[PDB]
């Protein structure tokens, strides 16, 4: 397992443009095209983001290739971000497989309140930061992704994705 393997179980892969958990125009694995309600505004950030005139669908390397470039540019974020570098460098690759996965379901303006469970994480008090994640319009909207998350913050083990 690593982060690739972990975000495609959480993020699933789709052609066609859907709309996430959240209600938002999305496609491949887990790409987030646009907040908008305009699915014509969709379209267009679908091309903008592939490079060509799609209407609305994509094959499975495009979708793999938007994929890398997400991984990659929510990993570079959270190492120019103050408030999370420090957190990250002080993790495991495991845990820190757990962060890029926050990160890239929330983006860093949704992992600004969770200050306090960031303090328990670099502190190594996995069952403590544990216990605090769970207290989170996260966890509430998407309980069982985020269970699977918070599993591997508290253990540094990937057995919350072994069987999936
Ligand atoms: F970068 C992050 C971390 F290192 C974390 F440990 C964490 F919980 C987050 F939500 C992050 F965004
Ligand atoms: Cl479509």
């Amino acid at each position: 397992m690593n982060i690739f393997e972990m975000l495609r179980i959480d993020e699933g892969l789709r052609l066609k443009i859907y709309k996430d958990t959240e209600g938002y125009y999305t496609i491949g694995i887990g790409h987030l095209l646009t907040k908008s309600p305009s699915l014509n505004a969709a379209k267009s950030e679908l091309d903008k983001a592939i490079g060509r005139n799609t209407n609305g669908v994509i094959t499975k390397d495009e979708a793999e290739k938007l994929f890398n470039q997400d991984v990659d540019a929510a990993v570079r974020g959270i190492l120019r971000n103050a408030k999370l570098k420090p957190v990250y460098d002080s993790l495991d690759a495991v845990r820190r497989a757990a962060a890029i996965n926050m990160v890239f379901q929330m983006g860093e303006t949704g992992v600004a309140g969770f200050t306090n469970s960031l303090r328990m994480l670099q502190q190594k008090r996995w069952d403590e930061a544990a216990v605090n994640l769970a207290k989170s319009r996260w966890y509430n909207q998407t309980p069982n992704r985020a269970k699977r998350v918070i599993t591997t913050f508290r253990t540094g083990t990937w057995d919350a994705y072994k069987n999936l």
